[PDB]
């Protein structure tokens, strides 16, 4: 799959450029960096994509309470190719060390356990973030 093409396709609220809008919808260049840092990041951003987001978080210091869909129609090869581009684009795999691509056997391994928006808020908390 070709996460670039994957990504413009859905990009209409983080932004092509990935800086979101302040307040509204988050910034993913330089804070995909922020996640991926923490133990259980990578299998975050893969929940979020599978099974969508709510809650009230705070992203680069600015709150947000905001709504994600799912993109469970997203085969696990394209979940893991889009991943991939929100990773790399901005630079944001670069300030972590020994990450590596994301793969279509995570996904599969985690869409195999459903959750809610409200389940994936619980799993971003459990990763220290705020």
């Amino acid at each position: 799959a070709d996460g670039a093409k994957i990504y413009a396709q859905c990009a209409g609220c983080h932004q092509q450029n990935g800086q979101g809008i302040p307040g509204a919808f988050p910034p993913l260049a330089g804070h995909v960096a922020e996640i991926l840092a923490k133990e259980g990041g990578r299998e975050y951003l893969i929940l979020v994509l599978l099974y969508g987001l709510q809650g009230q978080i705070e992203v680069k210091g600015m709150k947000y309470n905001g709504v994600m869909s799912s993109f469970a129609q997203l085969k696990d090869e394209e979940i893991a190719a889009v991943l991939n581009h929100i990773a790399t684009a901005w630079g944001d795999a670069k300030k972590v060390k020994g990450f590596k691509p994301f793969t279509a056997e995570e996904v599969k391994k985690l869409r195999a356990k459903k959750l809610t928006p409200q389940q994936v808020l619980a799993e971003r908390k459990k990763l220290g973030l705020k």
